[PDB]
């Protein structure tokens, strides 16, 4: 339906592992969009083409304000292209990187949205599997939106595709190779809630092989700095036994989140 002629390509908002992303306007509309640009060569001898499907399909048919909207896609002889919403504040990877860590305040709030949309999500039985801050994305008014679903599925799942960058992020049941379900995004949420306030995620290593070891034995501390609330909820999300993991509902009730959050579940 759409084609490139459609377009007038702007500057290039960021780069992926297959993925580079640009801004651009709809010729006819004037609207103001994201194309995020695939070369095929690379998703062939990647072999995934069974993962570009789902993110489509997936992402196209949530409707939540914390998840990033796709429109739709087109292709070409050497491309793929996938038409996004347009985040115009940038990564919160970016934003970590300008300020070093996030207050209480700032922390909880993005807390609150991303469980609000994790809740959404698992409600349609799908699960997000690489929540990372250079995947969640600012909208106009500062407010947090889940993107990249290249990793998403149905529940429950083992894993057909290897895992290629960092292991921070990950629990141990995905990384030890076993069968898991929606509960891998709450180890995910309490990965990132330590990296929020501490300014690096907390199984973090100078190898794979020694990353592996930190989270397999769940092995973190924490700075003097961090207050007894959000430890308790960190160490409530970071679980071995992933069914040991709260629900989001008693995440979104936690004490900690409710004295220290902006935004309502
Ligand atoms: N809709 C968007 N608005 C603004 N920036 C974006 C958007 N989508 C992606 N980006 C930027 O491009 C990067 C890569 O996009 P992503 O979809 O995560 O690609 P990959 O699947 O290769 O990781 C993001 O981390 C972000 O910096
Ligand atoms: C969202 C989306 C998922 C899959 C694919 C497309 C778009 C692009 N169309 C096809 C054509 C029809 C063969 C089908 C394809 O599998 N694909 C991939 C080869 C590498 C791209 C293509 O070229
Ligand atoms: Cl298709
Ligand atoms: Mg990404
Ligand atoms: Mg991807």
């Amino acid at each position: 339906q759409w084609a490139l002629e459609d377009f007038e390509i702007g500057r290039p908002l960021g780069k992926g592992k297959f993925g580079n992303v640009y801004l651009a306007r709809e010729k006819q509309s004037k609207f103001i969009l994201a194309l995020k640009v695939l070369f095929k060569a690379q998703l062939e001898k990647a072999g995934v083409e069974h993962q570009l499907r789902r993110e489509v399909e997936i992402q196209s048919h949530l409707r939540h304000p914390n998840i990033l909207r796709l429109y739709g896609y087109f292709h070409d002889a050497t491309r793929v292209y996938l038409i996004l919403e347009y985040a115009p504040l940038g990564t919160v990877y970016r934003e970590l990187q300008k300020l070093s860590k996030f207050d209480e305040q700032r922390t909880a709030t993005y807390i609150t949205e991303l469980a609000n949309a994790l809740s959404y999500c698992h409600s349609k039985r799908v699960i997000h599997r690489d929540i990372k801050p250079e995947n969640l994305l600012l909208g106009s008014a500062g407010e947090l939106k889940i993107a990249d679903f290249g990793w998403s599925v149905h529940a429950p799942s083992s894993r057909r595709t290897t895992l290629a960058g960092t292991l921070d992020y990950l629990p141990p049941e995905m990384i030890e190779g076993r069968m898991h379900d929606e509960k891998v995004d709450l180890w995910s949420l309490g990965v990132l809630c330590y990296e929020f306030l501490v300014g690096k995620p907390p199984f973090e290593a100078n190898t794979y092989q020694e990353t592996y070891k930190r989270i397999s034995r769940v092995e973190f501390t924490f700075p003097d700095f961090v207050t007894e609330g959000a430890r308790d909820l960190i160490s409530r999300l970071l679980k071995h036994n992933p069914s040991q993991r709260p629900m989001l509902r008693e995440v979104l009730e936690h004490p900690w989140i409710t004295a220290n959050s902006s935004k309502p579940s």
